């Protein structure tokens, strides 16, 4: 694909990744670089980095306070009050001043904007946040911490309480939660009241009570978290600690029968000696259709009606893709025609991994439904492609130097069989170095190095009282953290539909 049959297409991320290649292989000009932003579907990272190498942008100051931008530290006290308070919206600029002119201006605003009055006094002093905190500046607090994480200051009951109003403090607790950071805050976060927080925040929050043995605490966030979750996976997670925590026979009952299948609900499943949740079979009569499943183009296209069908066009797709060298699409549009009720556990492209072991079998599978729903032109955001998800330098690295594939080009990753088999020969380094399904998941997802670094740490994976749950909720990267939960789900679905069934219960014993 030249840039300008490329420039017909519609924008969307397959666009985008053949746009960065042509970038990476010094394909694009600086005049074909001129007309490319309107080209770019996601205009973020690499390929934004990539096409600033060849045009910079200058961009962008909004022309009404421009003039703003002309005055330095040394200058603004000669600037009109609109500029004065434009270039106090930087905490960093503000930190810039001398204590003299920090003064001045305080005094100027200290009518009319008593936030920058605040934020002037709180940088004449040795530590900012500690001023911030004294007067209870809300908005203050958040910018200083968005300015510095470094900070760290006891709060008391009363301020506690006002954080959660603020839009930043979800982000806030669960990056000071996860990370193991700035501990008078956290220790602080105790005294917050389940009433005042919500959803994730009250979950984060009850992680937090735990690290501390506050286990009725915990137990009340956890409570109020359940109540709030829009997502029943999230609510089940919240129940299985109200659970572990003070074992209501009523709230894993609640568990036992959850629509949602994950982690939680199975495992309360099992504990209560309940039926395995029931998969849906799909077994399409008809064998194609025209569809190209190798068309990364025609799969962007489908994707975008798919998600924007009503009700009633759904059900006219789910009939066009009702065959079986479109299974991968028909089980997409199903899923979300059923309003994600209904348990879909396909297993495409059988005939590359029907003679690997069941487990092996299970542990692609998994991987592949949470990766790609078996999408086979799949791309990510950051340019993971097909089936398995694979990142350009280790297809390359798998396909051209270890495999020594003649012709290898990383779009065979497209390929089912390619993807299975590079995919069962990066599971095996994995496994052979991490053995427990969830270990090696973190590491297919997040790199083995960020994995073995937390199993490296005492606080991860060891005995204790809530162990393995707890270093579940504190695994420090999200997308690993939620990305273990998702395929260890799957994961026990298709070894059970393999007639390879394990209790989650030996796998979650395996962890400590
Ligand atoms: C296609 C894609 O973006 N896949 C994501 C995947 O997205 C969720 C599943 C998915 C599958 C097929 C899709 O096709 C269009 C969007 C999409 C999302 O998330 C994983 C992390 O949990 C990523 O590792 C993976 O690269």
């Amino acid at each position: 694909y030249s840039i300008e049959k490329l420039k017909k297409e519609e924008n969307s991320l397959a666009k985008d990744y053949y746009i960065y290649r042509l970038l990476e292989k010094n394909k694009i000009s600086k005049k074909d670089a001129q007309d490319l932003n309107s080209h770019i579907f996601r205009y973020i990272g690499k390929i934004k980095s990539e096409l600033e190498k060849i045009i910079p942008l200058k961009p962008y100051i909004n022309p009404k306070y421009a003039k703003c931008y002309t005055y330095t530290a040394n200058t603004i006290l000669d600037a009109n009050l609109t500029c004065q308070s434009v270039r106090l919206n930087s905490l960093v600029f503000i930190a810039s001043l001398n204590s003299k002119d920090r003064t001045t201006l305080a005094q100027t605003f200290k009518n009319q904007r008593p936030d920058l009055t605040n934020l002037l006094l709180a940088f004449n002093t040795s530590d900012p946040m500690s001023y911030i905190v004294q007067k209870e500046d809300i908005n203050g607090f958040f910018k200083l911490y968005n300015y510095s994480k470094k900070y760290d200051l006891d709060l008391n009951t009363s301020l506690v309480n006002k954080l959660p109003n603020h839009i930043g403090f979800k982000d806030f607790a669960q990056n000071i939660i996860i990370k193991k950071e700035n501990p008078k805050f956290r220790h602080s976060m105790l005294e917050i009241n389940p009433e005042n927080v919500s959803e994730d925040s009250a979950f984060y929050l009850g992680v937090n009570a735990l690290t501390y043995d506050k286990t009725e605490l915990a137990y009340d966030f956890f409570k109020k978290a359940a109540q709030s979750f829009k997502s029943q996976s999230n609510k089940d997670n919240a129940i299985f600690w109200m659970w572990l925590i003070k074992n209501n026979e009523e709230d894993l009952k609640t568990l036992s029968q959850s629509s949602s299948l994950n982690i939680y609900s199975l495992y309360a499943k099992e504990l209560t000696n309940t039926p395995f949740p029931k998969i849906e079979s799909l077994n399409p009569s008809k064998k194609k259709n025209n569809f190209n499943m190798q068309d990364p183009f025609a799969w962007q296209k489908i994707n975008k009606q798919i998600r924007d069908a009503n009700a009633s066009q759904l059900d006219v797709l789910a009939k066009e893709f009702d065959t079986q060298e479109t299974l991968p699409i028909y089980a997409y549009i199903l899923e979300r025609k059923n309003n994600f009720k209904k348990h879909y556990f396909i297993m495409p492209y059988y005939d590359n991994i029907k003679d690997y072991n069941k487990t092996r079998q299970a542990l692609i599978l998994a991987i592949a439904r949470q990766e790609s729903r078996f999408i086979p032109t799949a791309i990510s955001v950051s340019y993971a492609l097909g089936m398995m998800q694979f990142m350009p330098f280790l297809a390359n690295h798998i396909g051209e130097k270890e495999l020594k594939i003649p012709n290898f080009d990383q779009d065979f990753m497209f390929k089912p069989e390619i993807a299975y088999y590079f995919g069962n020969y990066h599971l095996n380094y994995l496994e052979s170095r991490l053995k427990s399904p969830l270990f090696v998941a973190y590491a297919y997802n997040g790199g083995i190095g960020f994995t073995n670094r937390m199993l490296a740490r005492n606080d991860m994976f060891k005995t204790g009282k809530f162990e393995p749950f707890l270093s579940m909720e504190l695994v420090p990267y999200q997308e690993s953290r939620i990305y273990g939960k998702k395929v260890l789900a799957n994961y026990i679905v298709y070894r059970h539909l393999l007639n390879d069934s394990i209790k989650i219960s030996d796998i979650f014993e395996n962890l400590i």
